[PDB]
């Protein structure tokens, strides 16, 4: 029952090793015999369902006796028992029994990815959970046509009833997945179970009380308005002619509100931010991007008496950057827990389909624009900016926030691997906010044969004042600081992206075994935190070296 002391650390080795290290026969048979002993950890849960088979129903069943017994695991613990590699319904209702004490706050953060462990799920529970052929119904048209007891999607929908926010984001994170083709062709009883969980979904929030009942009306309205900025959408990309042709068509369509109801509607949530409230679209300020993709800018009338602006993209997939998004907004949640704010720009992106969706708008101008008009970051902020105390002649609270934003997205940039890094991703704001945009090229994958792993830039150095000002210290500083920080939630980080694996995200579905491993080494977790820190020194160091031995 009870090991002696060589073993005990032999177990502690085996519950240390990383999220991707597969236990060896031999070493799952010394977890199996030491699991009595193993209850009073909650870390070495993880290890020990590794060791049993599924498909031998005794093993499974000694396996659920064990479940029972354990220490009450974490939140980010659960996350694994809802992905491919546990199939097992008991074990997925404890998974689900430990995100139930877990705070809505928190739950949003995995909403993604929650959607996504649906895919395992007992299909016909799911099916039988309501009181023709798939293509009949319109996954558009299921809101706006009314008529270890809970598992996944029991759960989602009850939680989802309760509150508003997280019902708004479950709504359209199910409406992708149903609208997802080629969910629809490779597996039919997939795209099936998406529509049955809508079906489930819209059911329960007409059973609901008055403002349960008023949140399906509000999805309703919020569809419809989508549905009608996609009509709207059509009709401009089709429209013959330049630019300004087919913004004078943006702009009168959305001004006749008899004919597309997008300029005059009643109160009701952005589908992007559910807590802002919308009064419409301004017609006269709406024009399209310089783009061959052609998306539109959207300014959108709050319910304060403010403007909104919104990147609405249609024919494109804002899949992978939705993902890239909601993880910045995570690990700048994680970063703040552990009192360090790096000034980041976690924009709120929603996919409204596989085809278009929402981009938040932040004003601010691109690097690359900056240095064709100023010259110099240190000039742009020296223009809108200045203050003779502060360094370089430019804002103490500016400078500040440049050095955390740049120290920030160098170390979350490279971690998710991001590709093609140009002047025109990185966008810098008046206030010092530096951030990257367009993710189209993640996790170690490049346009460019031989990627650099630090996205590091000659600019970017320059406008700190160079390798040997005090900023440049506090750069330093701040990248370890936030790779020590980001290394503490790593079994977090990659336990979402491991139910990711199956998500048609392009950069994932190239290499799905891949994914959890590429992230994973960017970590370092054969390395200690003093370690790291001098590993972290060392990516600099190469880094800038490289960079102006251009
Ligand atoms: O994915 C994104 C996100 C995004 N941001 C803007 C800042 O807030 C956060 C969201 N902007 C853009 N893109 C795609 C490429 C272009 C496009 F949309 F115009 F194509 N675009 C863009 C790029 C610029 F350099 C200047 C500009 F005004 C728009």
């Amino acid at each position: 029952l009870k090991p002696n002391a060589a073993t005990r650390d032999q177990l502690n080795i085996i519950v240390s090793y990383p999220p991707t290290k597969q236990l060896t026969y031999e070493e799952q048979d010394l977890v199996w015999k030491f699991r009595y002993y193993l209850t009073n950890q909650e870390k070495a849960l993880t290890k020990f369902l590794k060791c049993v088979n599924w498909d031998l129903p005794q093993e499974a069943k000694q396996a659920l006796e064990l479940l029972g017994k354990w220490k009450p695991m974490d939140v980010e613990d659960s996350l694994e028992l809802l992905s491919s590699h546990y199939t097992n319904p008991t074990v997925r209702r404890y998974a689900v029994a430990r995100l139930r004490q877990a705070d809505d706050e928190d739950l949003l953060m995995y909403l993604l990815q929650l959607v996504q462990a649906l895919k395992y799920e007992n299909f016909d529970d799911i099916k039988n959970g309501l009181e023709i052929n798939s293509a009949e119904i319109d996954s558009s048209q299921i809101i706006t046509s009314p008529l270890l007891e809970q598992d996944l999607c029991t759960f989602l929908i009850s939680r989802a009833c309760k509150n508003s926010t997280l019902a708004n984001y479950l709504y359209w994170y199910v409406i992708v997945e149903c609208e997802d083709q080629d969910t629809q062709q490779r597996d039919p009883k997939t795209h099936e179970m998406y529509l049955n969980v809508m079906r489930r979904f819209s059911q329960a929030l007409l059973k609901g009380d008055k403002s349960v009942r008023v949140m399906r009306s509000l999805l309703a309205a919020q569809q419809t308005f989508v549905d009608r900025l996609v009509h709207l959408m059509k009709a401009v990309q089709r429209e013959s002619g330049n630019r300004k042709k087919k913004n004078e068509r943006l702009q009168a369509l959305l001004g006749d509100n008899e004919k597309m109801n997008l300029s005059d509607v009643e109160l009701i949530p952005l589908p992007l931010e559910p807590q802002v409230k919308i009064r419409g679209i301004i017609p006269e300020t709406a024009t399209l991007f310089k783009s061959a993709l052609m998306p539109a800018q959207l300014f959108f009338k709050t319910e304060d008496g403010g403007k909104y602006p919104v990147i609405f993209k249609h024919g494109d997939d804002l899949r992978q950057d939705q993902l890239i998004l909601q993880i910045i907004s995570l690990m700048d949640k994680l970063l703040r827990k552990e009192n360090l704010d790096l000034k980041l720009t976690p924009y709120k992106v929603l996919a409204t389909s596989t085809k278009h969706g929402f981009m938040q708008f932040i004003q601010s101008v691109p690097v690359a624009e900056v240095l064709d008009t100023e010259g110099s970051i240190q000039n742009f902020f020296r223009k809108y900016a200045p203050s003779e105390n502060g360094p370089n002649g430019i804002s103490a609270e500016v400078m500040d926030t440049y050095v955390k934003s740049c120290a920030g997205y160098c170390v979350i940039t490279y971690i998710l691997g991001v590709g093609d890094r140009h002047l025109d991703n990185l966008l810098l704001t008046k206030t010092g906010k530096l951030f990257h945009i367009d993710f189209g090229y993640i996790l170690g994958r490049d346009p460019k044969p031989l990627p650099p792993p630090m996205k590091l830039n000659k600019e970017m150095v320059e406008g700190m004042g160079g390798t040997q000002s005090e900023q440049y210290q506090e750069f330093r500083k701040q990248c370890y600081t936030a790779f020590l920080h980001l290394r503490r939630y790593s079994n977090l980080i990659l336990n979402l992206f491991s139910l990711m694996v199956d998500a048609n995200i392009p950069d994932i579905a190239l290499e799905p075994d891949k994914t959890v491993k590429k992230v994973q080494d960017k970590f370092r977790l054969d390395l200690s935190d003093e370690e790291a820190v001098h590993y972290m020194q060392s990516l600099i160091d190469e880094s800038v070296h490289a960079l102006f031995a251009a």
